[PDB]
C-alpha cells in the first residue's frame, strides 16, 4: 500500500552521540529495516536478528525472513547490529535497544507492545538467546522516555542457534564477539543456556542433527535449560541439512520448520 514504513534506516539511537560504545571512525549505524504490514487492528512483531558469525549480517536470513513473517500476519522488522571489529557488549546493547524502540513506538507502528518477538539465526540467534536471557523491565527514571521501557521479548525463536561459547562452541562467532583470550566469566554468562531463568518467554528451536558449523548440542543445551526453569518451549530437529539454511524453502523435510513455527505462534497466541 506504501502507507507504511518498509526498507527505511531506523536509527537505534536518534542522535549518533548517544550510541554506547560508538567507534566514529567506523562509519555504521546500527538501525532497524522496518517490514510494518499495514493493517487496521493491532499487529504482533517479530525483529529478525540475521546469523554472521558476529562479522556480517547475512542477507537470506534478513529481508526474505520478514516477507514469511508478512505472509503469516505479523508485522516485521530486521535488526542490523554491530558487527566486528566491534565486539562485546555493543552487539547486545544495540539489540535491547530494538526492542525498547519497537514497544515505545508501538502504538505510533500499530504494534501490540505485549507481543514484541525476536527471532534469530547461528550468530544472530545467539544474540537473540541472549536479550531473551538478559533483560530487564527499564530504568524508568531515566532521561529517555525509551530507556524506561522493558527489553524482554514476548516470544524467542532460535534458528540453530549459537548458544554455549565453550563447549559446542562455534570459535569463530566467540573470537569475534570477545577477543582470543576471553575473561570465562564472560564465557560463561554469555553461554546463554546458563542465563535461563522463569521469566524466560517461551521459545520455539530449530537445527539440523548433523549441522557442521554450529553442534545441535547447542539447541539442546538451551532445551535443557528451559525446561529446568519451567519455561514451555518447541524444538525441532531435522536429521539433515548444513548450517545456515535460513527459510529452507528448497529443502525437503527441512522447510516444513516455518509451518510448525506459525503453528506454535498460534499456539501461543501470537497469532490467530
Amino acid at each position: 500500500s506504501g502507507l507504511v514504513p518498509r526498507g527505511s534506516m531506523i536509527p537505534l539511537w536518534e542522535n549518533q552521540n548517544d550510541i554506547p560504545l560508538f567507534d566514529p571512525a567506523n562509519p555504521f549505524v546500527p538501525h532497524l529495516v522496518p517490514y510494518i504490514l499495514d493493517s487496521s487492528k493491532q499487529l504482533p512483531c517479530i525483529i529478525v536478528f540475521p546469523g554472521g558469525g558476529y562479522t556480517h549480517r547475512a542477507q537470506h536470513e534478513s529481508e526474505p525472513v520478514c516477507l514469511w513473517l508478512n505472509s503469516i500476519g505479523i508485522s516485521a522488522f530486521v535488526l542490523n547490529y554491530r558487527v566486528q571489529p566491534y565486539k562485546h557488549p555493543a552487539p547486545l546493547l544495540d539489540a535491547k535497544r530494538a526492542i525498547r524502540l519497537v514497544r515505545y513506538f508501538s502504538k505510533k507502528l500499530n504494534i501490540d507492545p505485549n507481543r514484541i518477538g525476536v527471532l534469530g539465526f547461528s550468530a544472530g540467534g545467539h544474540l537473540a538467546s541472549l536479550v531473551g536471557t538478559h533483560f530487564d523491565s527499564g530504568d524508568k527514571k531515566n532521561d529517555d522516555p525509551v530507556e524506561r521501557v522493558s527489553c524482554r521479548p514476548d516470544c524467542i525463536v532460535l534458528c540453530y542457534p549459537v548458544i554455549s561459547l565453550a563447549e559446542f562452541a562455534h570459535e569463530g562467532s566467540k573470537k569475534a564477539l570477545l577477543g582470543e583470550n576471553p575473561d570465562p566469566v564472560l564465557v560463561w554468562t554469555l553461554s546463554s543456556h546458563n542465563m535461563v531463568s522463569s521469566k524466560t518467554p517461551p521459545t520455539f528451536l530449530w537445527h539440523t542433527s548433523d549441522d557442521s558449523s554450529v553442534p545441535v548440542e547447542n539447541s539442546l543445551l538451551f532445551a535443557m535449560a528451559l525446561k529446568k526453569h519451567g519455561v514451555p518451549f518447541e524444538l525441532h530437529i531435522f536429521p539433515h541439512g548444513r548450517h545456515g539454511l535460513g527459510l529452507a524453502s528448497d529443502t525437503l523435510y527441512v522447510k516444513e520448520w516455518t509451518k510448525l513455527c506459525e503453528k506454535w505462534f498460534e499456539s501461543i497466541g501470537f497469532i490467530g
